[PDB]
């Protein structure tokens, strides 16, 4: 069927999704964009309700596995649109309830854990670069919201491709113990080059925020601080970036390579 | 003191104004903001026109100006002309430099950067901080790319003014390479080796298209060797200025006694 009207109720409760609360009320969340729409069915998450616009291909209706597919006009579009530029495919999916407590990881995992808020986008890039380098795990603060329009789309939809937990330090610390993983912090003046630690085994990388940086408590739990090296005028990166410069350290040495 | 307090005073508005390219290109000046950017454009040698502190400005910070101008500005004056949120309370009007790659000397076994193409502003300032991490020689990008916008001198944290970075032309930057006599190292998602593969201990220029686009087939054609960055999910690439700092970092690694892999 199709929707017309871009004040029919269906399509109001469908742009309401765009708010967080709306979305933890319904347990729904909506996803947009093709390339995005793939990956969260890729990874095994519930399709409710296929939305199409105008101009969506004839593949395009073949996603839905059997969901409600629901062709909604431009004027529609606009309103549950998050865009300037609105995608010709949206779908609606089941917002998953998961719990830390319910993780069993692998042999020899490599884990990252986020502290602290960081700057809009860093998160996007940061499960960009663990869904490219394999990570395990990904910790992330407390108030994360792993579901906005911003996250999914930032992170190209890799936000689905792996296990992310929002905890409090408290939960994280307690994970961390009960895993036994040696804990290794990145930090500007760790003792040791990043490159130097031994990661084959298994590791769980600390990074923070820009704004405070690693609490204090938090580099003290760390078996080995590391660093990477800035031979210029800056003095540190994006956290982003130090954050897919570890990972794929670590990929390195996990490929054949040799600790430096 | 000469103070200015109306966002309304066309000073204010002509402040406000650099941050459109054409402005800069017209007045043949640009804003710096943040007393760290201000430095460090002081430090590179650049020449400062018209300082600029906001309400809670340190009393040293006056001692920036040399021979400029001062204006102090009101709060709202400051969040007309700032590029920011949180403006800083230190800008800098400056004229813009004039960079001749002739000059330039590389050593032996020199790291190159190439970037062939454009994206946006934001990936361009993060690429040229990772290039002052990882200690580059020299980074080339495409004719028209802007190097002292807002957004490259805040997302570099002012490293453009020391960075051997040049606008240059795909046939310049492809006769200069020549010239230099430097194996190219194509980054592509269809290379046949993985980047830690490559052997970066003796110099080495990396190409990097834009993650768009992809490279041309005349810069695929000349390089010695094409590598990808290795990814282990759906993806199969990751935002540019990402895979510039793992390159860099790849070849510091081995340029620190790392062995390819």
């Amino acid at each position: 069927m199709r929707i017309e009207s871009p004040q029919n109720p269906r399509v109001k409760a469908l742009a309401a999704l765009k708010e967080r609360k709306e979305r933890e009320r319904t347990g729904r969340f909506l996803v947009e964009g093709r390339r995005e729409v793939e990956r969260a069915l890729e990874a095994g998450l519930s399709l409710e309700t296929l939305l199409l616009g105008p101009k969506a291909r004839p593949e395009d209706r073949a996603l839905a596995g059997g969901a409600e597919v629901l062709e909604l006009s431009e004027r529609a579009l606009a309103r549950v649109s998050a865009r300037e530029n609105p995608a010709q495919v949206l779908g609606v999916f089941r917002l998953p309830r998961r719990s830390l407590a319910g993780v069993t990881l692998g042999a020899a995992p490599l884990v990252l854990v986020l502290l602290g808020l960081e700057k809009p986008g860093n998160l996007g890039a940061i499960l960009r670069a663990a869904d490219g380098a394999g990570a395990d795990l990904v910790l992330v603060a407390e108030g994360v919201d792993l579901f906005s329009p911003q996250v999914i789309r930032n992170s190209t939809g890799a936000v689905f491709a792996l296990p992310v937990y929002p905890v409090a330090e408290e939960e994280a610390a307690r994970f961390l113990e009960e895993q036994n993983l040696p804990l290794v912090a990145a930090t500007p003046e760790g003792e040791r080059l990043y490159w130097e630690g031994d990661y084959r085994g298994g590791v769980a990388f600390l990074l923070g925020a820009e704004d405070k940086g690693l609490p204090e408590a938090w580099k003290r739990r760390a078996q080995v601080r590391v660093r990477i090296p800035m031979r210029g005028r800056a003095d540190s990166l994006n956290v982003a970036v130090t954050a897919a410069l570890l990972l794929y350290e670590a990929l390195r040495q996990r490929s054949g390579g040799a600790p430096l």
